C-alpha cells in the first residue's frame, strides 16, 4: 500500500519505490551511495544513488542541479541517461533525499585500469571515452574533472562517464582525485576542449603502467612528478601563465624528461605479433600526442579519434549526433533546496 519501503544497506538508509527490490552494495564516492537492484516494473537491473540532502551546502547544491539539468540535455551511448529520478518525501518541507536510477553497470573503470588489456579492449574504451567527451563538447560542456571512478563498464566492454565535470571547501572525511586534471587546471591558466585530452592520457598512462602517472598529497607534488616525467614546458607556455604562478614555475629544478619509449618501455605491452608491436608504437605515439603539458601543442579530441589506434573503431552513427540555459548562480539552502525539489518534480 505504501508506494515507498525502507532497507539498509551498510550504513546507509535506502527508501525506494517498491518497483526496486533485492537492494544490494556495489559502490560509493562521495556525493552518494550506490546500489544495485532489480526493477520489476521494467524488467532489468539498475543502479539507485542516493543525494543525502544535496542542498545542505553549496558544493553539494551545484553539482547536485547542474547534474540534474544536464542530465536531461545530452543523449548519447557514452554519458551516463537516467532511467527515473524520485523522492520519497511528499512536500518541499519534507524534501530530504534525491534518488537518481541508471541501467546496472558492471564495474567502474578503476578495476578495469588493474587488469591487463589487449590493444582491442584498451582502443574500443579509449575510443569510446573520446565519443562521450565529443558529445559533451558539441553540447557546450567542457569537463575538466574527467576521471576513473566516474567511468563505469560493462563486461561486453561498453564505456559510460557518470559525470559533467567541475562549475570548494567540504567538512567531510572524502579528499577529491586531482591526478588527472590538466596542467591548464592545476596552474589556474586558461581552457580549452583538449584539457579533456589530458585526462584521457593520464587514464590510458595508467591502464598501461597500472600506477597513478602524476601522484602527490597537493598540486606540489603533482606538478614536480609532471615535470619530471615529461620535462620544463617550453618558454612559449610559460609566458601564458599568471605572474605569481609563473614565478613559482620557471623556479623549480629544470628536467628535460623522459622520452615515450622510457616512459611506456615495450615491457608494459603485449608485444609478441608483428600486429602487436604496431599497435603498441601506435599506442605509444597517441600517449606522446595527449601527455603535452601546452594546449596549444596538445592533440584534440576529434583528431584523437582520427589517430590510427582509435580510428579503426570509427562509425558515423556514434561518433556525431544532433547537438541541442547556462545556470551559474550562489544561493542559500532555502533556494537550492526549491530548485532541486522543482528539478525532481518534473
Ligand atoms: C561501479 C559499479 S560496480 C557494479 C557491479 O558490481 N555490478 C554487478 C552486476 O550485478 C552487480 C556496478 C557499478 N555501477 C555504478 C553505476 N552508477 C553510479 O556509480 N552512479 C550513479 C547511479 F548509480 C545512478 C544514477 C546516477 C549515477 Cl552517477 C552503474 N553501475
Amino acid at each position: 500500500d505504501n508506494q515507498f519501503y525502507s532497507v539498509e544497506v551498510g550504513d546507509s538508509t535506502f527508501t525506494v519505490l517498491k518497483r526496486y527490490q533485492n537492494l544490494k552494495p556495489i559502490g560509493s564516492g562521495a556525493q552518494g551511495i550506490v546500489c544495485a537492484a532489480y526493477d520489476a516494473v521494467l524488467d532489468r537491473n539498475v543502479a539507485i544513488k542516493k543525494l543525502s540532502r544535496p542542498f545542505q551546502n553549496q558544493t553539494h547544491a551545484k553539482r547536485a542541479y547542474r547534474e540534474l539539468v544536464l542530465m536531461k540535455c545530452v543523449n548519447h551511448k557514452n554519458i551516463i541517461s537516467l532511467l527515473n529520478v524520485f523522492t520519497p518525501q511528499k512536500t518541499l518541507e519534507e524534501f530530504q533525499d534525491v534518488y537518481l536510477v541508471m541501467e546496472l553497470m558492471d564495474a567502474n573503470l578503476c578495476q578495469v585500469i588493474q587488469m591487463e588489456l589487449d590493444h582491442e579492449r584498451m582502443s574500443y574504451l579509449l575510443y569510446q571515452m573520446l565519443c562521450g567527451i565529443k558529445h559533451l563538447h558539441s553540447a557546450g560542456i567542457i569537463h575538466r574533472d574527467l576521471k576513473p571512478s566516474n567511468i563505469v563498464v560493462k563486461s561486453d566492454c561498453t564505456l559510460k562517464i557518470l559525470d559533467f565535470g567541475l562549475a570548494s571547501f567540504m567538512m567531510t572525511p572524502y579528499v577529491v582525485t586531482r591526478y588527472y586534471r590538466a596542467p591548464e587546471v592545476i596552474l589556474g591558466m586558461g581552457y580549452k576542449e583538449n584539457v579533456d585530452i589530458w585526462s584521457v592520457g593520464c587514464i590510458m598512462g595508467e591502464m598501461v603502467r597500472h600506477k597513478i602517472l602524476f601522484p602527490g598529497r597537493d598540486y606540489i607534488d603533482q606538478w614536480n612528478k609532471v615535470i619530471e616525467q615529461l620535462g620544463t614546458p617550453c618558454p612559449e607556455f610559460m609566458k601564458k601563465l599568471q605572474p605569481t604562478v609563473r614565478n613559482y614555475v620557471e623556479n623549480r629544478p629544470k628536467y628535460a624528461g623522459l622520452t615515450f619509449p622510457k616512459l611506456f618501455p615495450d615491457s608494459l605491452f603485449p608485444a609478441d605479433s608483428e600486429h602487436n608491436k604496431l599497435k603498441a608504437s601506435q599506442a605509444r605515439d597517441l600517449l606522446s600526442k595527449m601527455l603535452v603539458i601546452d594546449p596549444a601543442k596538445r592533440i584534440s579530441v576529434d583528431d584523437a579519434l582520427q589517430h590510427p589506434y582509435i580510428n579503426v573503431w570509427y562509425d558515423p552513427a556514434e561518433v556525431e549526433a544532433p547537438p541541442p540555459q547556462l545556470d551559474e548562480r550562489e544561493h542559500t539552502i532555502e533556494e537550492w533546496k526549491e530548485l532541486i525539489y522543482k528539478e525532481v518534480m518534473n
